[PDB]
């Protein structure tokens, strides 16, 4: 999977 805008959610918490 490539989390393009989804990385922001699963990066800080």
């Amino acid at each position: 999977f490539v989390p393009w805008f989804k990385k922001f959610x699963e990066r800080i918490l």
